């Protein structure tokens, strides 16, 4: 542990009719963004998601994670002013969360990314925190007990305060949905429960290898 | 049963002034499409829906269902992208879930679709699932029974954890429209309803033969 | 009774600058469009009301009730796709309703609509209908002499499961609003106000002889 | 007082990039329409505010009265059809309400109306009016005593049943915004507040003293 | 202090497609605005903020305080109307409040303004005014030494009633944003968390030098 890094989940939606039928110089100008976010060395772009199929609103996702906050900022507001993907898509959900230094997120383990992914934000009920620590940490061990027949399923729990209107940020990873289907049926099954006040919207998408994969299937 | 099979309610709504008044050839490339994906043998269209006068942001729905969630994937990127009809059209709200080896929804058994249908996502209270088994298969039990008076209507609750906001997604089929409704106004009398938190947008739809029929209604 | 009939309150919101200042064509087209609904015997239009300053989203209504709703789909499709006037407006809100086989709906009884209505949907609470039925018919029969003193206002009491996220469909119809006003303002005098969840939006408004004195008043 | 006056608080927000630069002519079109609307006598504009500042979705807003519900429908239309500064602008929000023959509206007495308003729906607790009438009226009692330290600020409280979503509108009026601040702080302090359901959105704003002050301010 | 102080939040959002690329008259002229505001004397802008990767809606957003309120009016409504940046911006969100005459908001004080701030409203249970004045106090007490450890952190509580939706708005200026991360997380171990209502939108910001500084990053 012992390092401080910020997580984003910039989730886009695309705009019908605007990104047109001719995509190779889109795919390649974009391609040469991400390459020159992974060579300069600040901005770690963890996986791109499509999104396609899961909700209305919601088209991809770029999971990247920063040292500093304002690397974050300059890597959104780059992709956003001079690729025209960024320029032909609009921002339908802005995920961030905050890692500081028991169990720790997967993506500070450097775990390799699962194929499909989950994204969601959690809000606990208000008496959650204040509640008597002894009964917390007993209702937080039978929750985390609950995924022991999960091996397969990597968890991120992010705290999210201040940095938007939520409390975490929570992120499941598989190399199947199905898997992902089932956790979550079966964490239902948890006193945890009775002390949850906001779990959406959730997110969930298949990581595509490359930006071309994601572009050539986009409406429009 | 022993099959996984994911299914999806995509319901769209047409822009107005999008469509235009020659629909021809609209018609041909929705119906080429569809046969398409009858002959690819990957996804199965269950039903093609007309939600006109139900509510005022859907217009018509597409229930199918494929093996793999990535085939759906593609499928619904591929009507969005390569018909005209995807195109003229907005993704006004998704309804996935999920279907894994009692009573076993409709459309798994391979029963004849009805003329009518009734769709809506399912949220039980936060307690429903750590209540008491007895008393939650008893609860359940009452239900099921509640539901006995009406054999003509066939009903379909598959899991939707994680591929959406909701928790169960709900169809209900019918030769006629007023014994869905005689159904869920019977429901409402069942101690079930004390457990309910999230039950709405409904979608309530007639059946059509072909794309065609579908296409000729739209507004222009 | 003995009669099945659905019920729509198709409620339209005008586009600004798209109905244009030149309307005589317009007019005689959607009085064209009513007529021919009015002969084919099978949509009966009860009512065109005018909805300028009730609320910011809607600007008029159609109240028509057909025995199929199939019917009520067709002439609402055909309303939006035929007419001028229904090309140049967005539906705000659709409430449907379904009457079947004590005290009647006023539409059914065929008594002469009033000169001002207001309509919403209504949502009972969780155990309205499994609450002890001597209660339920108690509190019913206290709501029903609460509105003994109002003879000039008529009300009709619809289902609406599975017709749209609602229950139950009230409108109320009055040769004066203040009678209307009043009514609610004592409706609130009632211990059935103690199982209430959701009775919004609302929509008041004044019944137009024609379709041109709704034509005529919609902003350019 | 033997005299039925509904009251309408308009809101508009005006639309970015359609007023133009321009505006002489338009503010001499407003201006005869008010004059317009002055001599009719049917129809008396209690005010016109700026709302710049307030919030995001509201711009100005005009405060009439009429006697009958019909001519505040009959200048809602006129001012949104046959001026530039109606046809440049969207309502954002309509509050009517309806005052029928102790405690009187500051409107219904004529008073001068304060340079400053702020105006909001207001919507009581389920069991509030089949409370005990001693409770409720001492709670009633307890609330207009708690506004005996702000006698420059007129409270004007209208019943609002069926015209709207809501309960009441309540309209403050003061010289000062910060009497309005205090008093609305002080009101914090006292039991009623535990039987309050709505009381959303607000719209606070400066009184014009004619409508060229406020078109020339509006964004181009 | 017997200062009188109005401030206001002004939080706007970028259309996309409208700054376009050459944007260096854009910045002259914003900028000549804001040394306008400065040298009139009436409005101080506390501070321009970049809000990019907090939320989806917010863009940017400018602080300022003034003693009246309707100089905070004008300026806004000057912003809107004769600046580009005003003129391709929509305004998202509007936090106003307003401090009468023990710990005063650091604004007050005339503190330096921190690198990063983090601005939210604020509402209170129905319940917490007519509380127990023992109980608020101490829960109050309590409140404030949970963001002892803080000192970093320059807390602005200031009341907000009748300027808004919102009863309180509270602003966190920090030079690093993990320590108003930090604050959040620890201040959510407090009893007064039991009497919170609304507490959302968040909107996170880096304090930008000059109005340069912000246009640039924009998207196009």
């Amino acid at each position: 542990n012992s390092m401080q890094r910020y997580s984003q989940f910039a989730v886009f939606r695309a705009i019908p009719g605007a990104l047109g039928s001719d995509r190779a110089e889109i795919v390649a100008q974009a391609q040469s963004f991400f390459d020159g976010l992974e060579t300069a060395g600040k901005v770690e772009v963890r996986g791109i998601y499509d999104l396609a199929g899961c909700r209305a609103e919601a088209d991809f996702m770029i999971w990247w994670i920063a040292e500093e906050f304002e690397e974050i900022q300059a890597a959104f507001a780059r992709f956003r002013r001079e690729t025209v993907l960024g320029q032909v898509s609009e921002v339908a959900w802005l995920g961030n969360s905050l890692h500081r230094p028991s169990h720790l997120p997967s993506f500070i383990m450097g775990e390799i990314p699962g194929d499909w992914i989950t994204v969601y934000p959690f809000v606990r009920s208000y008496d959650w925190y204040i509640m008597d620590p002894q009964k917390r940490r007993k209702i937080l061990a039978e929750h985390g007990q609950a995924a022991r027949d999960f091996p397969d399923v990597r968890a991120n729990t992010v705290p999210a305060f201040a940095l938007g209107d939520y409390e975490w940020m929570l992120a499941f990873e598989a190399p199947r949905l199905d898997r992902i289907v089932d956790l979550m049926h079966k964490m239902r099954y948890t006193e945890a429960r009775l002390h949850v006040r906001e779990e959406t919207p959730f997110f969930t998408g298949r990581r595509v290898s490359e930006v071309s994969e994601l572009v050539n299937v986009l409406p429009g």
